[PDB]
């Protein structure tokens, strides 16, 4: 099974790509983890992204493409797989497309960005893990603690609410057309599309999904 999540950064598609993850058995390629792993290991993909990422800007499609490239042609894809941050502009999904690679289901995020930005003043991560939490709407079971190994939660560098403001201009800019461009895909009969209300609660969020995929 192949899927695509589409939506604004803020949305919570990392936070339903874990849900998705361990009840139907794919795995997560999150572009953002995949990065944010770079930075951590000292890579070289690390040093060119930590700067694009820091001032809020899209990572160039050639770099992601190639990296996402790798982490689809390792192990146990043949089952399937889970896109979450790619693609994320137009030249991402048609290199996707052009290399022959068809999914069985996109589903996108909707969220106005009014929302989004007061959403990620409480966003809280796990470093080594990247599970994500949010102080009211997803808590951790004891305040600033990890659920799983206790360990201190942090926030996200690019989370000031100047460099989010930059991430949804950038998202409206290069990334809203992909909504167009994946129901055409759905209408063509190459792909399932379905949007939900990413507004709701987490649970309820999680209830559409089984309700749509089944
Ligand atoms: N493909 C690419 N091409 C070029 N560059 C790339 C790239 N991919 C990555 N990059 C680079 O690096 C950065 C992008 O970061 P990236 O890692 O791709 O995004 P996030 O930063 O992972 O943003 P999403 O945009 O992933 O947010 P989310 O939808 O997953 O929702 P979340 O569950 O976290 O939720 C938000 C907060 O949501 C709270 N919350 C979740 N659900 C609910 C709910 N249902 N109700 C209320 N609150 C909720 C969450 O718990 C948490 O508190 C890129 O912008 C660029 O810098």
């Amino acid at each position: 099974m192949r899927i695509i999540l589409l939506g604004a950064p803020g949305a919570g598609k990392g936070t339903q790509a874990q849900f998705i993850m361990e009840k139907y058995g794919i795995p997560q390629i999150s572009t953002g983890d995949m990065l944010r792993a770079a930075i951590k290991s000292g890579s070289e993909l690390g040093k060119q992204a930590k700067d694009i990422m820091d001032a809020g800007k899209l990572v160039t499609d050639e770099i992601i493409i190639a990296l996402v490239k790798e982490r689809i042609c390792q192990e146990d894809s043949r089952n399937g797989f889970l896109l979450d941050g790619f693609p994320r502009t137009i030249p991402q999904a048609d290199a996707m497309k052009e290399a022959g690679i068809n999914v069985d289901y996109v589903l996108e995020f909707d969220v106005p960005d009014e929302l989004i930005v007061d959403r990620i003043v409480g966003r809280r991560v796990h470093a080594p893990s990247g599970r994500v939490y949010h102080v009211k709407f997803n808590p951790p079971k004891v305040e600033g603690k990890d659920d799983v190994t206790g360990e201190e939660l942090t926030t996200r560098k690019d989370d000031q609410e100047e460099t989010v403001r930059k991430r949804l201009v950038e998202y409206h800019q290069m990334t809203a057309p992909l909504i167009g461009y994946y129901s055409k895909e759905a209408e063509a009969g190459n792909t399932k599309y379905a949007k939900v209300d990413g507004t709701k609660p987490v649970c309820e969020v999680r209830a559409d999904l089984e309700k749509i995929l089944g």
